[PDB]
């Protein structure tokens, strides 16, 4: 027996945000990062970690040129960044809704050792949610975000962790899609070891699969989420090389036998990768030629924001510099969103 | 660990073969019809069940004019039929190599009840599936087929019968994908009862997840397969009508969450329809204004054949008026495959 | 390849206290009564609900004669009443531990509705609980509590509520253990509805089957938990009337068909009984000609403190006579734990 | 909704059968060798493979003196030895019936390869096996025998190995039980390999939780099944040497934490052993200071007949010898059966 868990007016408004996130040309800026890791960032350029250093980065990243607005449809946020105001008045969820984005926020509460495995986590964050996700809601916040964390290695991911992972993401999804949050699934696969494509695209696939059965069994709208996942590419310490083609292929591959085309759109993580071959990795897999019917485009943290972070320095009058660079990024993400870039 | 179950030669035969069945507009005749089945079919009409009447009636189906030959590209044959030979001299095989046609061979041994169930069956016919394979596959056959059947009712499908029946299809095809031959998967929904289509579309996601669930645990190769599923249409005893845009919705939003686009085509069946409901709602179907990334075309049993055994009567003379029936519903089923059908 | 979850010394510990817990003669009272439930509870004896009533009433749970010393090895308290001292100095963790009682906590934060499903809830609480039970740990609880509710209807429970269920569960008893804490499993099936003993029994044999597959999936020490289940009753509305028997003969029947004998006890509920009926129920269970290799006990939140709620009327001075029914009761339950009661 | 797969008479005769087969101080002697494995077996005395040859040896095991009477009350028969009869007259099935044994078959079709996996195989013969059962139930068989191969390897057992080896389980018994024939589940688990006690514990557990977990889905009568496991040993290649204590601690260990005790009995396996050394693990398994609440039995194929068969010789005169080695086997092994055994 069937009982909706939702109306075909909640079908609507996830499908319409979800349509209207990852749109053709456009891509999603992740600045969710949290206190530790940007104060690692922070750190590596040799500047505090204060509110006001985060604020004033937030406000370079969101307060750029408007040649980014058919660039960035969707902007991740922390907790905290939502609470946070402009100079000039604004909040930073009306900076973003001024100029065509809509406004993410990072839910997750990080990540728990499983135990009797080989250093295989889970991820935390569940209590709460319905009513964190409609003060989100509230807040201008239209989508989420929640990460897993596979590595691959003897034998891991085992059963248990690709289980609970996916258990883990489709009861945060079905959170979501009650209180009108387009979720984002994101199953990253850490690129640590040495393995090649072979096992890489294996694990994907496996993974792939256990995420969208458990999708399956809680009765989630697929129309109204987004799936985000690392692009299949060798370990860090595999010795043989491999051309961006042959990773395209394989990503586009591993996605093809999984992915159903109901799933609006697939954002692409950095996963370590430099600011470059991100770009051109993803200008490769939106040029491969097979069907890929779903939405190909960019989720990148530190692969939109590095280069704006390194010439900013922590210096206020290196500011419109350093947004230049970030704006050089986002045009050329957008056309690794096209197939029509070139270095 | 993957130990690759497919050498890249025998994956580049297996999308070959199935590439070359779903080829655009082209569709599967099912003269794959049993002694009993057949032997009803021929009280019907009104004739006596013997070898010569089978052999006269698939001569019937098989010999008919050169217009079929972009019509047909697949023909499903008995385990008898094999090794019949036409009045020409040539065995059955040869007569379907011979206009571009590949053999198909019936494989499961029949439906067995499934205890503790309200009614629920499972399918029969996994011991010597290997031999038997790499005889049929020695004497012509390049693709499989395989009956699962799956009722609505009260609390039925349950857990148990899903589980098993898309156990059993994984298992199936794996050893058909072994030897060289195309599986065609067929979980099959049957039309009794009374319910809309918001059941029916309900219970198709849900037996269709669990079969790519278990073909994704089984390791198989999902371009060198076939799906033939039932159109998701009300029930029998239901009183609400639906046009045929709203049953190719259904059947096209239950496809399009579930099945991933690296399955080469889709093969709807018949399903107790009529004979030219059947090419409306394929037309139909193909006219959806959604993005439908597979093949989809027919694999009819009855609606193929109903009138050409209709015009036969059991008498020769009749011959080519019962075939030209039979070229007649072929060629509204060709557009039927495009789209491009109107009565 | 095994990684171990937990070390020899952390079995030894966890496997003794959950023998010293469901001794033979003991049980467990469970004083975990949240604001709401007694909120409700002093207002149907009509006291106001403060601090210092809450703590009166737990004084006089808690402080009662030595004749419940062989009656009582463990009491589940809330997090509030770990941390509120007696009146004469010592805080309830030592009252409890002083006359050989085990001190417990109900770590749970609710019940979360389940999309999609017919009125199914999941539990709540997973965030926090290694510290939450490293916290616990120090300040002298040993074991823990975890309430999944799920209740028979139409089609309910469906897979997906058992699912979730039995992974809450086994993740909950993973992170328990962990740290030194015995947990104690419940999956509590509401007796609401009209339904006879043998539907009961099928939902608590399929309930328990995926709730210790769950547990083998998560690397959970048998030996060092403890089962709560209800007893197979028939429902509120069934107007069959059953002798204690066959109530008896369903329940142990029901639990010899899936529970292992490595797990160490199994502790009754009451489950809306009355405070005769369930001593009784626990007579004939224990009274039953089969072997139960486990210790069978009581676990009664209100079959044990009803009689002395409606002593004690919210006076002061009445307190030894309603103290003097919670003895009575006490004694009684420990003969219901041995086989020798008898009203 | 509950539809019942038996009714309490077929209950009562499946609980009857069962409890006759594994009753105090009895045990089962499997003559279920087929002619490829009986072939080598003669190959090795240096004697043709003839049916006469076969029939003569199965006289010499199934006619042998009466003091085995209160030693077997089962014996597994091949297909061709239920229709063979000794020179008497009497049919074998009667011999065996004749002095209280209850006769079985074999009745699986062996083993095939899993596509994907290394090595690892499951059974075949599900095929017709109604008719089947119900041809022997007529012929007098009582129970039958179906076995299961997993090894233990790098990554071996997968979950696809052991999920596909209890469902093929779980259908047999279904299968076996709708006909009042009571299944013997034998998943072997083979000594093959270098592990430890540990690891061989691990995957007991494993496997043995998936199977009941199968069994549980599939509406099994528990009372009405036996269980054959293999004892829990090392490896062939392992280095370390384990006393008999710590063999029988561990299987009895890894028996209690999965098997509920509404199974009737533990019927262990030879393995590869020698002809002692089996007795004594039994011996020693059955002296474990633990609580067993089933019967722990031996069903030894090669453990019981390698002594007969060697001073068989292949020579009729030698036969009393031969069969009194036979029967000191046997009354060591039924002393194995209660703890009594000294050698």
């Amino acid at each position: 027996h069937s009982h909706p868990a939702l109306t075909p007016e909640q079908k609507k408004e996830l499908s319409d945000i979800a349509h209207r996130i990852v749109a053709p040309g456009k891509g999603i800026l992740a600045a969710d990062e949290s206190t530790g890791s940007i104060a690692k960032r922070l750190q590596s350029i040799g500047t505090e970690n204060t509110e006001e250093n985060r604020r004033f980065y937030r406000q370079l990243l969101l307060t750029a040129d408007d040649r980014v607005n058919p660039c960035i449809g969707g902007v991740i946020l922390f907790h905290e960044t939502l609470y946070q105001k402009a100079d000039d008045g604004r909040p930073f969820p009306q900076v973003i809704k001024s100029k065509g984005g809509v406004v993410g926020i990072k839910v997750d509460k990080g990540v728990v050792p499983l135990a009797g495995t080989n250093g295989e986590t889970t991820t935390q964050g569940l209590d709460g949610l319905s009513e964190r996700c409609a003060q989100y809601k509230k807040d201008g916040a239209d989508f989420a975000k929640w990460r897993c964390v596979l590595k691959i290695g003897e034998h891991t991911p085992s059963a248990l962790a690709i289980m609970e992972n996916a258990n883990v993401l489709a009861r945060y999804a079905s959170i979501c899609q009650q209180n009108g949050i387009v979720p984002i699934v994101e199953p990253e696969i850490l690129p640590d070891g040495d393995h090649d494509l072979k096992r890489c695209q294996y694990v994907t696939e496996k993974v792939l699969a256990a995420v969208y059965k458990a999708l399956s069994d809680h009765h989630i709208y697929l129309e109204g989420t987004l799936l985000k996942p690392n692009m299949v590419t060798p370990g860090h310490a595999c010795t043989q090389k491999y051309s961006h083609e042959e990773i395209a292929m394989a990503t586009v591959t591993a996605l093809r036998r999984t992915v159903p085309p109901a799933v609006t759109g697939v954002t692409f993580l950095s996963g370590g990768q430099s600011e470059e071959e991100a770009s051109i990795n993803l200008n490769a897999i939106n040029k491969c030629p097979l069907l890929k019917p779903w939405a190909l485009t960019f989720s990148y943290g530190r692969a939109l924001q590095a280069s704006a972070l390194k010439a900013w320095g922590g210096k206020k009058e290196n500011l419109k510099a350093a947004q230049e660079e970030y704006v050089k990024r986002a045009l050329a993400n957008s056309l690794a969103c096209q197939g029509k870039y070139t270095p």
